[PDB]
């Protein structure tokens, strides 16, 4: 039981979906990760990225997924030179690649929800990105936050636990066609 939450790509006509366990975290989420070999990559890499994104999708095919989605190893990854737009709010979030996530799994896709996922902690803190709390009881600046706790920061969703925001939001998502549950 998870979500499909769709994000338009700034300054173009393209879109990608991710998979989310979390839907209730989309006001956390700071930037988005394509898998190296998502279809989309080639398409919205920028003229100035374009060089580092190839030598990293390159580097990123020479490992297997064992080796990938392994907690122990250094995160890597590349700017795309693009912008993902939040649905809920129009919130630009940067778009990279990085070989943590793979082109298997899901859509290939996901949204970095860094204060609440570990791998996603473990990037923001490799690369200086933004860390945002969206459920309280932990101190997302030190260690990811991953249980359950009331929303906060998170607009119409504050105040609500994992199961009633999780309901809301997709409920809310489906509204307006940005997203909707997904098995
Ligand atoms: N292709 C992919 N490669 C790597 N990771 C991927 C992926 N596609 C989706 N993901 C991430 O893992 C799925 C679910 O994994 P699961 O099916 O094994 O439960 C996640 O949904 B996530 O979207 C935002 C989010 C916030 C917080 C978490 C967090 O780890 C968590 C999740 C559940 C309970 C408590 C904490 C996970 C995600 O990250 C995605």
């Amino acid at each position: 039981t998870g979500a499909n939450v769709t994000f338009k790509v700034k300054g173009t006509d393209k879109e990608f979906t991710v998979f989310t366990t979390r839907p209730d975290t989309l006001f956390g989420a700071t930037f988005t990760v394509l898998a190296p070999e998502h279809e989309l990559v080639d398409a919205i890499t920028s003229s100035e990225q374009a060089e580092a994104v190839a030598d990293y999708k390159h580097q990123a095919s020479l490992k297997s997924d064992l080796v990938r989605t392994d907690l122990a190893k250094e995160k890597t990854g590349v700017w795309t030179g693009a912008y993902a737009i939040n649905p809920v709010n129009g919130k630009e979030m940067p778009i990279w690649i990085a070989d943590y996530v793979l082109a298997s799994y899901g859509t290939g896709a996901v949204m970095a929800v860094p204060a609440h996922d570990q791998r996603d902690w473990e990037f923001a803190k490799q690369f200086d990105l933004p860390i945002v709390e969206v459920l309280e009881g932990g101190n997302v600046e030190e260690a990811a936050y991953t249980e359950d706790g009331l929303h906060v920061n998170s607009d119409f969703l504050d105040g609500l636990n994992k199961e009633d925001a999780i309901a809301k939001i997709v409920a809310s998502l489906e509204e307006k066609g940005c997203g909707q549950e997904k098995v």
